[PDB]
Parts: structure tokens; sequence; C-alpha cells
């Protein structure tokens, strides 16, 4: 029941062209894996054919798939994508939600609340679609960031911790993982979607984190795993 | 930032029989310096074969017998660590004090007071694992209750309280101060939590999950 092997395995990153999402890809890539990557904005067509290049010299399978994937549509046609090219998904992970298109200081509390809401609806919508298109002993992994939290400085040590308890109490008899990872404070960049010392977290600190628990992680069921450094505020 | 786990100076309480026993296995699949803790006396030719087949790993081992039930005897394990191998990098607490009585014969009042004393020793092995640091280091502690085993009640915590607060405390020297707490395991330590399941959490957190700190994790199967 827990996997001996990762490889012929279907796994589905949205957001997974830049920042966390590509290199969470590259971490799977290792073995002979099929990887759907989505992605927001249709002019980073040019880092996601970049990226399907050189993992598919990882020796990894790559279909990409565009879309604002701001619906339970769009959420549902992702999944249904993932199926018509590789069959039932193994893993399904959701690491960013839509980007700022506004500068920070521009931008207000309700705003930021505001934004929250849809990534919220979209990170439901994405545990449901991926579930109903995925095969037993499947995992889901949602990345949790709060873009009015991050604004504040209230990082907690919540909607998606709720979503996530809920939807592994719902995909027992299935036996789907459903798992979330909150990480610390940032850097600025990648909440516009880009990439002194640092109490920041970094990609790097995420991703093995992800792999390993599809993997030797498989037994932690239900969580939301925060992984800060012991640091709570910036 | 582990490069390796190479070298690397282990400390586990409770680590020749069950889940120290297999976290013993774990770590020695690279060529780490091993000081294994076991409670009881009569337990020493098992002691002896486990270091017998880690040694035929490539790892170094010493071991240590002690009841592990105050401040004094776990100053004294870390005293005996640092002697024998020099500074820790890694401190695992995965016991506590077993049954020697049957769960029938045993009385709600006396599991609670077992728990007491694993709660007092488990503060105990994070503040002197602490002293005997490298920096970069790691501590990890496995929380079960025996209550909670003979009542069924799982919560998903004195443990969970003095892991955050150490975290707190030791930001500065660099260390991690973290926990395990494992869903129902079999009652000689399918729904249960098996120990094949829990090994692999420990690795993880002192190599490529080293940014989690301060944190509990319930490894449960979502039971």
């Amino acid at each position: 029941t827990k996997y001996h092997d990762l490889k012929n395995k279907v796994i589905v990153i949205a957001g997974g062209i830049k920042n966390l999402g590509a290199l969470t890809a590259k971490t799977f890539a290792l073995e002979s894996v099929n990887l759907v990557l989505h992605y927001h904005q249709a002019k980073d067509s040019d880092t996601a054919n970049k990226l399907k290049d050189e993992l598919e010299d990882q020796g990894a399978k790559v279909a990409l798939y565009q879309s604002d994937l701001s619906n339970e549509e769009e959420v549902a046609k992702l999944f249904d994508f993932a199926e018509k090219e590789f069959g039932k998904v193994d893993i399904a992970i959701n690491t960013v939600g839509k980007v700022l298109k506004k500068p920070i200081v521009e931008t207000s509390e309700a705003e930021f609340d505001a934004m929250d809401t849809i990534n919220n609806k979209v990170a439901y919508f994405f545990i449901k679609q991926a579930a109903k298109h995925m095969n037993p002993n499947g995992h889901i992994i949602t990345i949790a960031t709060s873009l009015l939290a991050a604004y504040t400085g209230f990082y907690s040590t919540a909607p998606v911790e709720h979503y996530t308890r809920a939807a592994s109490k719902e995909l027992m008899k299935q036996q789907i993982s459903v798992n979330a990872i909150a990480p610390g404070p940032m850097d600025t960049s990648f909440f516009y979607g880009q990439e002194m010392g640092n109490q920041l977290t970094k990609i790097e600190d995420i991703a093995p984190i992800i792999k390993f628990l599809t993997t030797d992680g498989w037994w932690i069921n239900g969580q939301t795993i925060f992984a800060n450094g012991g640091y709570t505020t910036r």
C-alpha cells in the first residue's frame, strides 16, 4: 500500500512551470514519471516549453495545460485533460493561486482578503476534482499561503486546513491522502510570481516535503505541516 | 541544511527494540556514530545483537543501560555520549517506561502516573540534549500516551508544549526541536500505525525536512 516505486505515475501540478511548482516537477522527474503541468498566464508559454524540454531529458513525460483556473469548470477540465493524456491521476499538487498584478503598497486589506476567498474556493475545487479522477492510494497536497496573512504579518503555526481535514475523512474509503504544507514568510517575488540575512522560507525547503509525503511519508494524512524554520513573523 | 548524515553523532533513547531499533537501522545506512540507550539490563544480549548488526552496516555503536527516570540519569546519558563520541548532532526520544503489569491489572491512575514520569523525562531529554549539541542539531521526541492507548481516545499535550517552547528557546543555537505523535500502535509496544511508517519521518526531519521546526507531526493514517 506504500509506493515501492514512483515510476509510471501520473502527477498534476497546478502552477508547475515556475518557482515552487517547477522545482517540485524536477524533483519528481528523477524517475520515469508522467507530469501534467498547469500554468496560469499564456505569456509564460516559453518558460513552460523550456521546462518541458529539460524534464523530457530527465526521462519524464510532460503535458502542458494553460488556464486561469478560477472556477470549478476550469479545475474540472484540468483533471479531464490529465485523464485524457495519461489516465487516472496518482498525485495532485496545488502550489499557487493567482499572483499579484498590483503593487502591495497600492493594495488594501479587503482586496487581499478577496484574493484569499478566490484561492480558497479554487483549492477546495482542486481537492474535489483531483479525487474524482484519482487512482486509489493517491495523494492530494495543497500549498497553503494567505496573501492577507503575509501582508499583515499574522502567520499561524484557516479554510485550507479545514478543507484538508474534511476531505481526508471523506476520501478514507477511496484511500486518498489529503494534506497541506503551510510555508513561513517568503520573499516578495513569489507573490508577484517572478523567481542582511534570511529568516524566510525558501522553495528548496518545501519541495522535498512534497516528495516525502507522497513516498515515505504516506502515513501522514489530514495534516497541515507548518514549515517555517521556527519563524512566525517578519 | 545537512550535506551528509556521515560522521554524525546520534543518541537514541529506547534504541534496541521496536521503533528505536528500526530508527537505528535507518540511520546506519550512512557512517554514523550511534549511542543506543536501553532501559532493562536483561535486554543486554538483544542490545549486543543489534550492536553487532549495526557495526556490520558501517556504524560505530556505544550501548548505555539506564532506568532514565529523572534529570540526573538523563544528564549522564548525554555525558556518556559526549565522552565517547563528542557533541551530539541528533537526539531521539522514542520510548517511555513500559508496562510490567498487564493492562487489565492496571488502573487509570497508574497509567496517568506513568505518563507524568514520561513527560518529565521528555522535558529533561530535550534540555540535556541541547546542552551537549553541535550547531544544526536535531531533537525529536516520539509523543505517545499510555492513558490514551488504554482509553482509546486520541487527540489530533505536555510534549507538544515542551517541543514548542524549546524550539523558541534554542532558535539562536540553531537546534530544531520536533515531535511525532503516532496513532494507535500495537499493545506490545488495518487501522494501526506501524513503526515502519514512523522511522522514515524521523530520518526525513533530520535531513531534507530540516526546515520543519517547533512542530508536532500527527502520523495516524487519518484515523
